[PDB]
């Protein structure tokens, strides 16, 4: 009863498999009695599917009481795409989205209005930076330019589809990285510049749209956590098991930083005890963010 | 779902049903915590009756139906630290008669007496003499005062809690937006002592979490009619507090009426293993104020 | 005193004498810099004429009595950055006959060319085609743009004109406060693409700090009736800024009209050996309008 | 004529020396032609003299062109007293008192008043911190609430007595610490506090003074620089020290920060060119400031 979600749904963007924090949200929100549905980035919808009908997902799918989530759904999502028009020949020609259709975002919005109803809950758990592992001197403006279009634009348009569907007293949350405030090497690829993007749009759009449908936007800046997208940069030892070290060595909690401990958060953010929250930025990384210095620097000692 | 059994708590800044401090005592209780009390000793007497008639039954009631109870009921003056500290006149003022042992050393201790190890901690109390006054126009005897009441009670009050807090606990204070940026009519330093407070909560998240793994955070509250915010400008007319929720109310992302409950349930997150990678955090819970760049209402603008 | 004899400067986004851009420039020759411009093909036309014609002269008048010169006017497009990346629309478009070499990496070479190695540069341009247009109602094309026109422009930029920096040098940027805190009417994501610019000013300037040792800096500016900010929301009434500048004169800790030359000044500074230890700020230049918290002339409050 | 004071008086609490940001700013501001007078704490006044009469500080004054700087006056100034009745008795006494009255805030203000007049630029560079090694967990109420007096309420003091006697125009500049907004161990004794809440009182003021006396407040968050008062915490090789290197080495400028730096930036804050600039904080730092992440790290390589 101090969180209890019966009644509402969720639509999680960004979950193709149990690493990344999209599933850890989506499985809070249902451990707390919530529809929870999913978009998931077709090219890897196949893949995502199997894993979910072979049982081989049963562990991660282990509520605290044994019971397993169920989804209510898992819709083709390219976040890259608000509607047909925009999707280029040769996506549709592509194999890989060959066996599924109505996989942009106005197209999504309404699949699950039909199916589902109006919605609650509305998770952006998605990002792609073409050219992350590239420094800013270094981006292309086609990299910049994509980077900001999948990680914050993608963001922009799910309010902008969803909101018309979403009941007053709604709540959306999407995730950030310390890098759109502060410098961090090795996070490249105009990735820094769209986190900005998106940490001042979900204030704007927390305005926007407290105002036209009485729904609450707010942002977690996480810290590293090794998802299978935070793998893939640099693909040996590499930007994210660097990242995990430094914070490891350098916050107030000295812990390991679990996708559940978003979860957590991420479920307080979409949830009634957090009603007047809103525009926020709210950091889960330990409490890295607070210091000004680290303390593992060789220009002190040990 | 988050479950607070087999947790304690003492939460410090209680006089009234009316306050953020009351709210947050209420959603602890509600997710299962024993809660006791920290209660400025003037004002004790009056609250210990206001429970004991049963005038506060309509605020005690929790979402189960019952009433919570308090694990012991503290008299609390964070102004002092040890009974060393405390000046001939208060131990012979009229409104001290009766308690005793409330410099914040005592009660730590007979809390961990009465009680053992605690696992939350809430700072939910601010005092400066000269509140009224702009900045320009207050002293250094009031503005330090603000201080002491408003910001160093929080460290001191971590500093004595500290030892007996386990391993995982959290620790959460209550700041106002002046800490940032310029709200009228927020002086005696008040301000000042806000921003203090918010950096403190940063410095000793690292100093009390590499220490004793324990979280500090700091919700930043918007408006609320308590008690204290009615004493605010007082006449007997529309206060500072009248315009702020008003101006709150018209000018945030959402049009709503902030409620003690908002802040308590804010609160309880931060105090709940949910947040355990949280720390150092200044959680704006005002109905999405802070995130504003300009005030909407304004007579240089058109509805 | 501050002394830029010797130094070379070019400052991208100059086509009047109203923008924040002739300011900017009209100090850093009074400093005595040698500066450059650049000016989008469309209205390079219009802008030699109004020169070379004496309409500018007043505009033009440095404090020694004497006017400022350029050292060239350079054709500038900050949406491309190579002749590859120009379309044919672009190419055959009649307010771009008679005009070459305007992307970056080639505006970048005549200037080395022309002038040599520059030690500072001015970033003074941005364009939102759906500026108008709320955030929810806002396209991806042009919110793309407006990251592409006001952000990216800046990374091409520096990126380009990097190289032919002399260690040492500033480059400065210009964004408003609408990149923090929300600031309704602006919109087409010129809010996102100003957030973007000044997180780049950061990641830029360890970048460029590291490599070139070269300084970058921003300066948030408050509102003036420029010819681009007279073009939002064009009817022909009073418009987005006229309403932006009141509500600054009546909100800001200093009552004061806000002139170009304030920023000029400001800017100055950013790209003078004064700020040699300055790097990665964001300069709020906008009479202290974001230190507050609150506006003072609400409706909600009383006069 | 880019910069240009002359005609323009200044004020400079907290000259001890030629090493401290204090001096520096009074070197450029008077380097930019204006009257520079000094506030000098008391105890050290005696030695500041003499160090100025026996030609001992002629090379740390020679401006540009060879001329030396001139001072306008030297003031005994205790800022933890705003006036007579509040100097104890134990004070009076104390010999290192004995031979200068007229030392509080107050007294300083109307001294300077009928000797000079009105004033246009006042600056704040003190701060005294009893427990400044102590960590928080560790500083007394007495310790903590003396580094909110000396470093804190001072500025609010200074304003509230020169605020009357500035010009409109006029503006006033102190100096933070990014302990203030973020952590640095080894900055204890309730400093980041009293920085803290001396930026807050940066804003406020700037709207209180802005609309009072039309005069412009504003701060400068400054990185470590060897002064006197910087040498004496843990007065071997000390706080300050490992501060200078961590700044050379996870800096977006490579390179020495001098006392100078910060005078011109003050010069700039308290010129005509700053007209539109109030409740900023400036970051004076070779951008340590931007930065969210060490370079120098023992958690990664070198
Ligand atoms: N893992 C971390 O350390 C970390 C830290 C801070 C922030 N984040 C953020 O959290 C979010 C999720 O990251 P994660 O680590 O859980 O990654 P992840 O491995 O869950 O995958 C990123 C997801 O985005 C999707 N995606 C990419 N392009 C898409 C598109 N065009 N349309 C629809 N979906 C697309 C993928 O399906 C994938 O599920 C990201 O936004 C990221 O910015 C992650
Ligand atoms: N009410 C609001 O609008 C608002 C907004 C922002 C922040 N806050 C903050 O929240 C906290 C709680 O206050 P509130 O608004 O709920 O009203 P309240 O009436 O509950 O708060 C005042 C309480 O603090 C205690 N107290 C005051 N001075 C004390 C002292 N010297 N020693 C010990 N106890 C003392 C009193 O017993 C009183 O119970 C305050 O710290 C305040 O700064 C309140
Ligand atoms: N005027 C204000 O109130 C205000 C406030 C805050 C920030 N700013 C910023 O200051 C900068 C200068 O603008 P301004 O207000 O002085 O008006 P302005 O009319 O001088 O600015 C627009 C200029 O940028 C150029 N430009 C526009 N799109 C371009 C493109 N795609 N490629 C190359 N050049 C292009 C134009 O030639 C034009 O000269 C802008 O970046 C803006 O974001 C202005
Ligand atoms: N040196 C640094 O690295 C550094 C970095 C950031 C900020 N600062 C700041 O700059 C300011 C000056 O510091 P500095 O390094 O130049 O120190 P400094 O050696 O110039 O001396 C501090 C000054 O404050 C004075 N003082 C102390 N208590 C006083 C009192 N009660 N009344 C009047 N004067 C008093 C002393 O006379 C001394 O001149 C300080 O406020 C400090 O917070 C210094
Ligand atoms: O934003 C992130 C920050 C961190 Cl530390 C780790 C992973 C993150 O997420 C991503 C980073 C790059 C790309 Cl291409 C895609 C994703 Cl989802
Ligand atoms: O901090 C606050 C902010 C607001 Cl808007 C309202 C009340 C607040 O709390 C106080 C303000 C002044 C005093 Cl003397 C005591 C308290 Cl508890
Ligand atoms: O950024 C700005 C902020 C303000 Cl208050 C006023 C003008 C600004 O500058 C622009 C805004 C929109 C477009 Cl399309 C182009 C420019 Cl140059
Ligand atoms: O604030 C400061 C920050 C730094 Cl890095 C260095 C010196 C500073 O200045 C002081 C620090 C402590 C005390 Cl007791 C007095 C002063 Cl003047």
């Amino acid at each position: 009863f101090p969180i209890d979600l019966r009644g509402q749904t969720a639509f999680v963007a960004g979950v193709a498999d149990s690493h990344g924090y999209g599933w850890a949200i989506a499985k809070h929100l249902a451990s707390a009695g919530a529809r929870v549905a999913l978009g998931t980035w077709p090219p890897v919808l196949g893949l995502f599917q199997k894993s979910l009908q072979s049982g081989r997902l049963d562990e991660d799918r282990k509520l605290p009481d044994g019971s397993l989530i169920e989804f209510a759904g898992v819709y083709p999502l390219d976040a890259a795409f608000d509607k047909p028009e925009d999707v280029p020949q040769d996506i549709k020609d592509n194999k890989r989205y060959a066996g599924v259709d109505g996989y942009t975002i106005k197209e999504v919005a309404v699949k699950v209005k039909q199916d589902l109803g109006n919605i609650d809950i509305l998770v952006h758990s998605l990002a792609n930076g073409p050219e992350v592992t590239k420094p800013l001197l270094e981006t292309s403006r086609k990299g910049y330019l994509a980077a900001s279009s999948n990680s914050a634009y993608s963001f922009v348009s799910l309010l902008q589809h969803f909101g018309p569907i979403m009941n007053e007293g709604g709540s959306a949350v999407t995730l950030s990285y310390l890098a759109a405030e502060r410098v961090v090497p090795g996070y490249g690829g105009g990735m820094s510049s769209a986190k900005a993007a998106l940490e001042s749009d979900t204030r704007t759009l927390a305005w926007e749209a407290g105002q036209k449908y009485g729904v609450r936007v707010n942002a977690i800046s996480a810290g590293p956590l090794k998802s299978r997208a935070a793998s893939a940069i640099g693909k040996e030892k590499s930007f994210i098991d660097y990242a995990i070290d430094y914070s490891y060595n350098n916050a107030p909690l000295r812990r390991d930083l679990h996708s559940d401990d978003v979860g957590g958060a991420a479920l307080f953010l979409l949830s009634p005890l957090a009603r007047a929250v809103s525009g926020v930025t709210l950091y889960v990384d330990n409490g890295l963010h607070a210091m000004g210095q680290a303390v593992d620097s060789r220009s002190m000692p040990p």
